């Protein structure tokens, strides 16, 4: 069974996972199950109302005497679950031996809590754990109550309860409701009932709902427990359902790992579901959740937006405070690296005028950067394999600078296939953290990279066979150029588009140097004229170097024209000539301005420079080789007259200029974005200019997002336009050497395989 069969296997297995998604897949919560097991039979009989949960407890104690998730050891988790189970078995006068083994484990573990201090405290631990300690004491259980840890956590809980703001606690549903089982002595049940969830739960917590039921007999509470038990039979998780959380994270996982193309139909079915549950105030982890959270809302906002759904960034307003800081829940100060990170990724995919997204970007940036000072890579205590790596990548390579292969490689190395999650207890999400996603991501990434190494070879032979080794006015760089399309339109099906993209880009570089060689304009005119009549009637009047350049140009494009005519069902030479006609004209205007040392105004310069940068040319010629006939209607949406292509050219030109103007300002050319802006405003500071140009670029990138997302154009053409702009943002990104960075990208995408 070769790696190709394995790939097929993994794909069908992962497709089944998506088809199986319902209310959520997770592990049992011994702690919550213990609480459900406490509910006495409704008929007044002396039996648990859910006998199966008591039996579950009896059958699932671990070898060391504790209860909890065996897969991953967390001290807090084990002592929490053990105490909870011991109390429940004691109440039912059953499992005498298990209770004894549990007591012993609890006692041994209770005395070692000082070496687990660096571990993370489970949600509501300090509220729920001491509350049971007091129960245990009343029942006379033999526990090391005098141990500092246990004696002091009870005292701290007491000082925490008397410090809770009654108003907030009863005004709206809050995460405090997630642990009502630990607030049973200080809560006004009647006021609490008004904050019940639509499905009858209290913030989706089974133990919390069980406690409320035992105190009020409220029937909807029972309906929620029956509903949870309908799914799990004889036990419950620490929160349910998890339908929105599971679907959004599964989709984000396969996209970030770069294997999403294999599940378009599944991702479609999952997102339709999430959207049918979309709420303008934001969403939670479960359909119709009592309270939304910034993490699920930010995830959903970005992914639903990128997939064409009509969602608004207004959903984030729910998490913004009067000062512009964002938190995970309305009315709370809680937030963490993981959620600020997903919020940060989301804030970059904004449209013009979305002030909230800009504020989210600023807040998350300051918070993530301040966090990378106190967080270590691969921290042995964190539940994520390497959040620091995800942060570092997200901050250095944001949306507009992140190419698919590079992001996929990054996540492939930071993704933890066996990460656990921390809630009221330690829980696992089989459809988010799975060895199969990662296995497929690696096999697929190397299979693709292998195909790319072949293509690269065949491009390097084209360069040598064209004798371009003769050209002395331009530095050879097929690899560097091939990296670009390879980084975004990587699929094996687009090999031809990659080839033509590479050759066309290389020619825009060669001709760019030719027209900027400061030679004679009369000579350049022969090249332009040759392209117009498309023959070799002027090759004899051409300088040595130019002649070679053109012959190569002519031979290469007659080839592309032929293959293009066959894939388009019509002659494409006229099309190719017109594409180049405008490109050469743009080069010609710069050359004339150069020889005359003219510095046009900003507007005039940018209009020509947006074209001279040549990104449009690369796109228009590559668009003939996608695999589908390019109709006149599709073309009109990406041609030189479209706002979409114009913005791509504009952003490419500006990023290139804000950077290179540095050295070229002394190399000669005095006409550039910055230089020209300064000429239109001599009453302006140099720095103020560079910055202004960064502002224009940014608004343009923001407008480009909206085009990329909202324009009804076949996906492949939107990628060709949008990714080409990104490649420029990456190559000319704000640094802080330079060419060393490129070297690294080339290595990560084309040579070093993932293991």
């Amino acid at each position: 069974a070769s790696d190709e069969k394995r790939i097929e296997t993994l794909i069908s297995e992962i497709k089944n996972m998506f088809r199986c998604m319902g209310y959520g897949e997770t592990n049992p919560s011994a702690y919550d199950t213990a609480w459900v097991a406490r509910i006495p039979a409704v008929d007044g009989s002396d039996n648990p109302h859910f006998p199966e949960t008591v039996e579950w407890i009896l059958q699932n104690q671990l070898k060391d005497g504790s209860w909890g998730e065996g897969f991953y050891f967390l001290a807090y988790d084990r002592i929490l679950a053990t105490l909870a189970c011991i109390i429940t078995l004691t109440l039912w006068r059953t499992g005498e031996t298990q209770v004894q083994k549990g007591i012993e484990f609890f006692r041994t573990q209770a005395g070692k809590m000082e070496d687990e201090a660096d571990s993370h405290r489970p949600s509501g631990f300090e509220i729920v754990f001491p509350a049971m300690l007091k129960e245990a004491k009343i029942l006379g259980l033999d526990l090391p109550y005098d141990l500092p840890f246990l004696k002091q956590i009870i005292e701290k809980r007491e000082a925490k309860l008397k410090r809770i703001p009654t108003d907030v606690l009863y005004a709206l549903p809050t995460t405090l409701l997630y642990s009502l089982e630990g607030l049973q002595e200080i809560v006004d049940w009647q006021k609490i009932m008004k904050l019940q969830s639509k499905d009858g739960s209290f913030l989706s917590s089974p133990a919390s709902t069980a406690a409320v039921f035992m105190r009020t007999g409220n029937k909807k509470c029972l309906d929620f427990l029956n509903f949870v038990l309908k799914k799990f039979g004889n036990h419950v998780p620490c929160h349910y359902p998890l339908d929105l959380f599971e679907r959004l994270w599964a989709v984000d996982t396969v996209e970030r790992l770069g294997i999403d193309r294999h599940f378009k139909e599944e991702i479609k079915e999952a997102l339709d579901y999430v959207y049918s549950h979309w709420d303008e105030r934001g969403i939670g982890w479960a359909r119709e959740n009592p309270v939304p959270d910034i993490d699920d809302t930010a995830m959903g906002l970005r992914i639903l937006r990128l997939h064409g759904y009509n969602v608004s960034s207004d959903v984030l307003k729910t998490f913004r405070d009067e000062n512009g800081e964002f938190f995970c829940f309305l009315g709370q100060t809680q937030r963490g690296v993981t959620d600020m990170l997903n919020v940060n990724r989301c804030s970059h995919v904004s449209f013009p005028g979305e002030t909230i997204m800009e504020e989210a970007k600023l807040c998350t940036e300051r918070y993530l950067r301040n966090a990378l000072e106190n967080v270590d890579a691969f921290d042995k205590w964190a539940f994520k394999k390497n959040i620091r790596g995800e942060v570092e990548y997200a901050l250095k390579y944001p949306w507009h600078k992140s190419m698919p292969r590079l992001e996929a490689r990054s996540y492939i190395e930071n993704y933890g296939p066996d990460d656990v999650w921390l809630g009221k207890t330690v829980y696992m999400m089989p459809y988010i953290s799975n060895e199969k996603y990662l296995e497929l991501a690696k096999l697929d990434f190397n299979k693709v990279q292998s195909i790319h190494q072949t293509e690269l070879q065949d491009l390097r032979r084209w360069w040598k066979s064209s004798g371009f080794t003769d050209l002395n006015f331009t530095r050879e760089r097929v690899t560097e150029i091939y990296f670009s399309p390879a980084s975004f339109i990587f699929e094996p099906e687009f090999s031809k588009c990659r080839e033509v993209y590479t050759k066309t880009s290389n020619f825009t570089v060669i001709l760019d140097d030719l027209y900027d060689a400061h030679g004679s304009l009369d000579d350049l005119k022969l090249f332009t004229e040759s392209v117009k009549r498309w023959d070799l009637s002027l090759v004899d009047q051409m300088p040595q170097q130019m002649k070679i350049c053109f012959v190569g140009f002519y031979n290469t494009f007659n080839d592309i024209a032929k293959e293009g005519r066959e894939r388009q069902g019509r002659d494409v030479l006229g099309y190719i000539q017109n594409v180049w006609k405008v490109q050469l004209e743009a080069y010609t205007k710069e050359a004339e301005w150069s020889e005359a040392k003219y510095v046009p105004s900003f507007n005039e310069y940018i209009e020509n420079a947006s074209v001279s940068i040549a990104l449009g040319t690369v796109v228009l010629i590559s668009a003939l080789f996608t695999g589908e006939v390019l109709t006149d209607e599709v073309l009109s949406k990406i041609d030189r007259e479209s706002r979409f292509l114009q913005l791509m050219g504009l952003t490419g030109r500006l990023v290139n200029d804000t950077k290179t103007y540095q050295a070229e300002r002394g190399q000669g050319e005095v006409a550039s974005a910055i230089q020209c802006y300064m000429k239109d405003h001599p009453k302006i500071s140099e720095e103020e200019a560079l910055q202004h140009v960064y502002s224009v670029m940014e608004n343009a990138l923001e407008e480009l997002n909206r085009e990329f997302v909202n324009n009804k154009i076949p996906d492949i053409y939107k990628r060709l336009v949008f990714e080409t702009a990104r490649i420029m943002q990456l190559f000319y990104m704000q640094g802080d050497s330079h060419d060393m960075e490129i070297k690294e990208h080339v290595k990560n995408c084309l040579f070093q395989p993932v293991a």
